[PDB]
């Protein structure tokens, strides 16, 4: 019955039990029964996961129980040359004690591990992809005549770490080589209340926390986050506390007695909680005020009906099986305010992985880049199991102009094959588009892969423009009243944004020639559907 | 004896639920070997990797004595796009050429 739970390790503790189950079970067994029947052990095992989910230490802890020498570390884009065979010598290197052991002591030598990283680096496999990446394939061959090959090793083990299992070359998984393989995701509640306990262990020793903190609290409120962040809060709380403590002590002379004590006090978690730590799978509410510049204001029936819609659609897609896949699209004049409302109705659905991706980081990219970094967006979004993307603009990502017609294929092969892929058991996904142009992107095919569909319009009465000015508030009452005796014809056709840029040209002059400035603004924009 | 390769096409409008049935047909048949050459897999990639790759499964499959082979939505591995029209022409010859290549003797 191990006892692990509180030293290093903290959250992984089912992982372990079935590593030893799965790969160690002929080592645990007494020597005489093991050599009667001739069996052979494990030569290795295979790990992937997130970057940073606490990878290193479980191969640590590994090697220390199997009472081993010291583990031989190693980085795989290290390893890697511009001179025609020397990658070759790099790696042939790392066995020289292995191979010296079986020499001098035969069958009794102890056991050597050898900790690659970033394995995929060395694989020809990514030449496969859009690029030039052979490696010189040459390379991995050598490696597995280490393993095997004329010459047997009996007293080595090789532990491989990566991060993307779809790059792993297929001939280094068959028997008599890596031969098991295992995943570490995320952790849960029970995982960061852990986590979180064992890192803050040196305090609570000294009296040094505040007892006005707890445990609970910030193990609720962090949702999604990882290994590395806990231990960057802990440190950016105690930097932040320092600081305070040392600038209110200069600020007052106050006496000894508080000056020795520096507890750190709750307010300094949150504020380093709200303020530094950023989760990168995690929601950012920062880049929320960078799109809703302007809040939201109530002119009319249709708001709300989207809105009712959009929580419906959330409703269904929360809690239902038959069904781990949806898709929606929004659509209507240009200047219509569209991505405003998407970022409303994902910000509202309290998940906990929301993402944008749009043509706003993406100027100068090459349509390679561009499939790489969607499909990247998504696999990420594939590790939570709650998620929500949005695609921005459809028409810009494509590259399309009317004159010819014009655009990239390859992105848009690749966008209809990702919407229409379910992810792995178990877990959800939502996918919300944008466009401006319904006529070209039904021609293109695409419509029938969607699932429903939003109309947004725009604004068509005057009362709705009068309705609209008062919530604003920029206008005066005799203004009003004349804006509104003028406006009587009910030929209005305009957009919100539109509205809001002839406002601020308007308001650039002095009082008396506003409303006629205005008025003859907007009659000559007189566009009729 | 004398007809040692047959082929058989599916077609139908959409949604009609079309690879279930292969699959479920392809599972009857108790042949020692099946594969699955689906284009989700190859997200990304270009001509030259697809056409190698269905290179090296058909290659994998010519080595036994029974063998059976599934290929899905090939409207979409073609890239084809109603305006234009546009394709990509190395995949449409490629499996064109296999589609009338017999296994080795026996087989
Ligand atoms: N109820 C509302 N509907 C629409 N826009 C609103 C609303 N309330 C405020 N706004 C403001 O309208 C602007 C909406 O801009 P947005 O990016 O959505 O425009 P758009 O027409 O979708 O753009 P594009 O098609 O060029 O991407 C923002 O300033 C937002 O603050
Ligand atoms: N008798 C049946 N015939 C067809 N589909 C069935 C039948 N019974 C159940 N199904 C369900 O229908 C769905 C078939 O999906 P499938 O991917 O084959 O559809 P499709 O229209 O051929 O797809 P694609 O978009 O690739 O053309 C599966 O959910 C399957 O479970
Ligand atoms: N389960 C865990 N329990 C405690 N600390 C962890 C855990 N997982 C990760 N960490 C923290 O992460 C750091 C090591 O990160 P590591 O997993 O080596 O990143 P990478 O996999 O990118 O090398 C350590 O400082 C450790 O405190």
């Amino acid at each position: 019955d191990w006892n692990f739970e509180k030293m290093g390790i903290g959250g992984l503790d089912k992982e372990f039990s079935d590593i030893f189950r799965r790969a160690f079970a002929s080592r645990v067994f007494p020597p005489e029964i093991v050599e009667q029947m001739g069996c052979k052990h494990v030569k290795g095992i295979l790990l992937y996961g997130p970057p940073g989910c606490g990878k290193t230490l479980l191969a640590r802890q590994i090697g220390k129980m199997l009472n081993a020498r010291e583990p031989k570390v190693v980085n795989g884009p290290e390893i890697l040359n511009k001179y025609v065979g020397e990658s070759e010598a790099n790696i042939r290197k790392l066995f020289a004690d292995a191979e010296e052991e079986q020499r001098r002591l035969g069958a009794n030598s102890g056991l050597h591990i050898i900790i690659f990283d970033e394995i995929d680096a060395i694989c020809k496999q990514r030449g496969s992809m859009a690029g030039s990446t052979g490696v010189h394939d040459t390379v991995v061959n050598q490696l597995l005549s280490k393993i095997d090959g004329v010459e047997q090793l009996n007293n080595i083990l090789v532990i491989g770490m990566t991060n993307r299992p779809d790059l792993i070359d297929e001939a280094l998984l068959r028997p008599g080589r890596l031969e098991v393989k295992m995943e570490i995701g995320l952790p849960d509640e029970k995982g960061r209340l852990q986590i979180l306990h064992i890192h803050t262990a040196r305090m609570r020793g000294h009296q040094l926390l505040s007892a006005d903190v707890d445990i609970k609290e910030l193990a609720v409120e962090t949702k999604n986050f990882s290994g590395a962040e806990l231990e960057g809060l802990v440190r950016a709380a105690q930097s932040t506390a320092m600081n305070r403590h040392i600038k209110a002590s200069t600020k007052v002379e106050v006496d000894m007695e508080k000056a020795e004590s520096l507890q750190v006090t709750r307010g300094d978690f949150l504020a380093s909680l709200e303020n530094d730590i950023k989760p990168a799978f995690g929601t950012n509410q920062e880049d929320y005020a960078s799109y809703i510049m302007n809040g939201i204001i109530k002119w009319g029936d249709p708001v709300t009906r989207v809105l009712d819609d959009g929580e419906l659609l959330v409703q269904q897609t929360k809690n239902s099986d038959r069904t781990p896949l949806v898709s929606v699209l929004l659509e209507g004049p240009p200047h219509s305010g569209k991505t405003a409302l998407a970022a409303k109705i994902a910000e509202e659905s309290n998940f906990p992985f929301i993402k944008i991706c749009s043509p706003d980081k993406m100027i100068g990219f090459s349509e390679t880049a561009k499939c790489q970094a969607m499909k990247k967006i998504f696999d990420d979004a594939y590790k939570s199991q709650l998620s929500c993307v949005v695609v921005d603009d459809i028409e810009r990502l494509l590259d399309y102009v009317p004159i010819g017609p014009r655009f990239s294929n390859l992105v848009l092969q690749a966008l209809l094959v990702l919407l229409k892929k379910a992810p792995p058991q178990g877990r959800k996904l939502l996918i919300i588009g944008t466009t401006s142009r319904k006529d070209v992107l039904q021609e293109m095919e695409m419509l029938n892969a969607f699932s429903t569909t939003i109309h947004v319009p725009n604004i068509a009465t005057g009362e709705q423009l009068l309705e609209a000015l008062e919530l604003l508030g920029n206008f005066k009452d005799k203004e009003r009243t004349t804006i509104a005796q003028q406006v009587k014809g009910k030929k209005v056709w305009i957009g919100i944004k539109k509205l809001l840029m002839l406002i601020e040209m308007s308001l650039q002059m002095d009082p008396e020639y506003r409303v006629r400035k205005f008025l003859a603004l907007l009659r000559e924009e007189g566009a009729s559907p």
